[PDB]
């Protein structure tokens, strides 16, 4: 079975045996074994990497190599053939507002996060990849097949870099290539607070006493706080307009600028931490900076948990919600609180619930403005559509009142991140996410489909009918196996979001237990979870679960009229309502009484 502790790339500093509030990193959160759920760790395997060699090549890495013998379909050939489609016409769900689809990528970044291996940006490896499109150590560039537009348009690849591996990141050879969690595996708002010290205390207001997160000096959302702007040059929301020069914003978490939705849901939580900070040195005047900082950070983790498990997840695994996360029973810390490697291509059915537009609204939710609706690939890294043309309130109404993709079989991923995904250092508006996902499902040497159907105690076809009747569905079926010739080659993501979804779900089976595992683990592992008894106060608790998302937005925002349940496709007049109307969050029982 083999390697005991390979523990290299972390300063080991161990735990403070009380702090009563978790690490930044994660580490301590169990007692047992420190490093359990802490960023900088090996993802957990649910099942052995499957490689080339068995130790580092992902599948379709040698030409003359086969997975089960057959040769794998290029990842491009796959999202041309399957992924791809021309109407978004009757595309959208009639029953999940644009919000379902930011939440899960809000959630998602909380949890996990596998950056690339730099190993060096002062290399031709940026060159010898993006420009000669040669193979080579991590360089590991998406293939066009014949007949693809963009050998005509940009070249014969689309550059991918392997992702980051632990022990090194220099080359390993002896023991399966495992890739890193540079994110905690706790749902503890990692994303608002940093997953590094370093980092963690660079997004803080140090100059003051009163605990607040560094806001931006350059711009304000009318009286309302933007996030600190981001140092590094090169900046990718610069590239975008050269003329409007607004960079990307600075976050806990490192892809807060992907797109403008994202940016904006960010916003939403710094502010409502600067809200919670000022309401307890309202009540607790004596309380210090840190004291602020760390008893807020506690509050909006707790958010973050009922959100998700309240009113998330149910309508992500519907009628598999029970089977899988049955009530609360307490700390278990024997559960493994790490996302596993597959949980990080599951989370990612997300992407087939990104429409082709993005609204601006105004104070009626009607088009704020003559361009209000905007093709989603202007809008990545893009920056200045906020600060410079109307602040969140116009994205937020959008979130409110517009719908998420629903995944169609046969259209599923918008060309607006199937062809048109800029990507921070490529200059070109002109990358393939699908393409991306499944070289990244070979590269993270992920087990095939039958695989993970084995896993999740669910039949494995061999043959075309055999799939036809799972996917239920002939043509998705036929057109899959002519690609993969076997459903055992079939890409854990593709694989995956093929099957038909769950009653009042919006993934299938398959993704439904993958998904269930994982917040089960990442609940039920958790020594600093809201519900875990002397976490919190009974009263506390009595507050928290009448939070809303409607609430934060109303304390965060100059928005005043907002649904009851802000996840189903909520439309204005009707299933909207003044913010009076909603629960807000007594914090009295945060009332410190030490005088
Ligand atoms: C642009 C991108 C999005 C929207 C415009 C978007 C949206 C989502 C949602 C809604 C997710 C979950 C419900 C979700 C999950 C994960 N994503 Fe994804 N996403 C966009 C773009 C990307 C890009 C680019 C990546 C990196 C792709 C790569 O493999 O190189 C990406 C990743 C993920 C991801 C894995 C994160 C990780 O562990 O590294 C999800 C769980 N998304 N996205
Ligand atoms: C720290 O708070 C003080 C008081 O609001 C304020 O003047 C200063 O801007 C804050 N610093 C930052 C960068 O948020
Ligand atoms: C860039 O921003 C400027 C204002 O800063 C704006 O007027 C212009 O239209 C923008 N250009 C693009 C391509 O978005
Ligand atoms: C705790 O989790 C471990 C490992 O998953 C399991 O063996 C055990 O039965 C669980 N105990 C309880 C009380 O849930
Ligand atoms: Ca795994
Ligand atoms: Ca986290």
């Amino acid at each position: 079975s083999w390697e005991v502790g390979c523990g290299a790339p972390v300063p080991l500093v161990k735990c403070d045996e009380n702090s009563p509030y978790r690490t930044i990193t994660g580490d301590c959160n169990n007692r047992r074994s420190p490093a359990l759920g802490a960023a900088n760790r090996a993802l957990a395997r649910w099942l052995p990497a499957e490689y080339e060699d068995g130790l580092a090549l992902p599948f379709g890495w040698t030409q003359r190599k086969t997975r089960n013998g057959f040769r794998v379909p290029l990842a491009r050939e796959v999202s041309n053939k399957i992924v791809g489609y021309l109407d978004e016409e009757g595309v959208l769900d009639q029953n999940r507002s644009l919000l379902f689809m930011q939440w899960g990528q809000i959630v998602d970044h909380d949890l996990d996060f596998a950056p690339e291996t730099e190993l060096g940006s002062n290399e031709h490896s940026k060159t010898q990849c993006e420009e000669y499109c040669i193979q080579g150590d991590n360089c590991f560039p998406i293939m066009f097949p014949k007949n693809d537009p963009k050998l005509k348009t940009q070249g014969k690849c689309m550059p991918f870099f392997r992702a980051g591996f632990v022990c090194p990141t220099p080359p390993y050879q002896s023991l399966a290539r495992e890739q890193i969690n540079a994110v905690t595996s706790f749902l503890d708002a990692s994303l608002v607070y940093g997953s590094e010290p370093s980092l963690a205390s660079r997004l803080r207001n140090l100059s003051s006493p009163l605990g607040l997160m560094a806001v931006n000096q350059e711009a304000w959302d009318h009286g309302l706080a933007y996030l600190p702007f981001n140092n590094k040059k090169p900046s990718p929301c610069e590239f975008i307009n050269t003329t409007a020069r607004v960079p990307c914003f600075l976050a806990g978490d490192f892809r807060a600028s992907e797109q403008i939705l994202l940016a904006t849901a960010h916003t939403l939580l710094l502010r409502e931490h600067n809200r919670l900070a000022r309401e307890l040195k309202k009540l607790n005047p004596h309380w210090n900076g840190e004291k602020l900082y760390q008893e807020a950070r506690k509050i909006l983790g707790a958010f973050i948990q009922i959100i998700t498990f309240r009113d998330y997840l149910p309508i992500v695994l519907g009628s598999e919600m029970q089977k899988w996360i049955p009530p609360y029973q307490g700390y278990n810390n024997s559960v493994d609180p790490r996302i596993s490697n597959v949980f990080t291509f599951a989370f990612r059915f997300g992407h087939m619930e990104v429409p082709s537009t993005v609204s601006r609204l105004d104070e009626n939710y009607q088009p704020w403005g003559p361009e209000a609706e905007l093709p989603l690939h202007t809008l990545f890294f893009n920056t200045w559509r906020i600060i410079k043309d109307g602040g969140i309130d116009p994205l937020v109404r959008g979130l409110l009142a517009k719908k998420s993709k629903l995944m169609n079989q046969d259209k599923m991923v918008t060309s607006e991140l199937r062809n048109k995904l800029f990507q921070p250092t490529h200059k070109i508006h002109g990358f393939d996410l699908a393409a991306i996902n499944l070289q990244r499902c070979r590269d993270h040497g992920m087990p095939g489909y039958n695989s993970w159907r084995g896993f999740c105690g669910l039949s494995q076809p061999k043959t075309l009918k055999g799939l036809q009747t799972v996917l239920k569905n002939k043509i998705l079926a036929k057109k899959l196996m002519d690609l993969y010739k076997t459903p055992d080659n079939i890409d854990i993501w593709i694989g995956g979001n093929a099957e038909p979804m769950v009653e009042r779900g919006r993934v299938g089976p398959l993704l439904a237990c993958l998904l269930g595992r994982q917040f089960q683990q990442i609940r039920d592992g958790d020594r600093f979870w809201w519900e875990n008894p002397g976490v919190f106060t009974e009263k506390q608790r009595d507050s928290l679960q009448k939070v809303s998302f409607s609430r934060l937005i109303c304390d965060n925002t100059h928005i005043t009229k907002v649904p009851l349940h802000a996840f189903q496709a909520n439309n204005y007049p009707h299933d909207f309502v003044d913010c009076s109307t909603v629960d807000k969050l007594d914090l009295s029982p945060w009332a410190s009484r030490e005088n």
